[PDB]
């Protein structure tokens, strides 16, 4: 589990997402496995505006941070989950790590702040759902 709290947005993996999530949807896209809501609250996470393909992550299955190198954001086919059905997932970054179901919402970061959260495991990778190309998530 777990999100991005900037301005009056929370970022989620859309399969994670509430019913009050979907009562005050922003923006969702399934391809990505992301939705945004909006919150009373002003969050303080700052977006990475960047090409960094270098960070760290948090992976609650083994209450460890880990220091990654990540592909840049990409259509990668993804075998089916608990949770989705084989398909191509878009603005994917992968990295060797570890990435069980429950990791999901995992931050990966850099040193400009959020790169993306944990959204796909398995084979010894950890995919991560890029969210740096969202830049209305920086205002409004
Ligand atoms: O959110 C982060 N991790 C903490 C770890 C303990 C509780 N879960 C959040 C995170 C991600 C990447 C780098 C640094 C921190
Ligand atoms: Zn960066």
């Amino acid at each position: 589990s777990g999100a991005i709290y900037v301005g009056n947005y929370r970022v989620v993996n859309r399969h994670l997402a509430t019913h009050n999530d979907w009562a005050n949807l922003v923006w969702e896209d399934s391809s990505r496995d992301l939705l945004v809501s909006s919150t009373t609250a002003q969050g303080c996470d700052t977006i990475a505006r960047c090409d960094c393909q270098t960070g760290v992550y948090y992976c609650s299955s083994r209450r460890k941070h880990y220091p990654v190198s990540f592909s840049k954001p990409s259509l990668i086919f993804v075998e089916a989950s608990e949770y989705y059905p084989a398909r191509y997932q878009s603005h994917l970054m992968l990295a060797v790590g570890h990435s069980e179901p429950g990791d999901c919402g995992g931050i990966l970061r850099c040193q400009h702040g959020v790169v993306g959260i944990v959204s796909t495991g398995g084979n010894g990778l950890v995919g991560f759902a890029d969210v740096r190309d969202l830049l209305w998530l920086d205002e409004e």
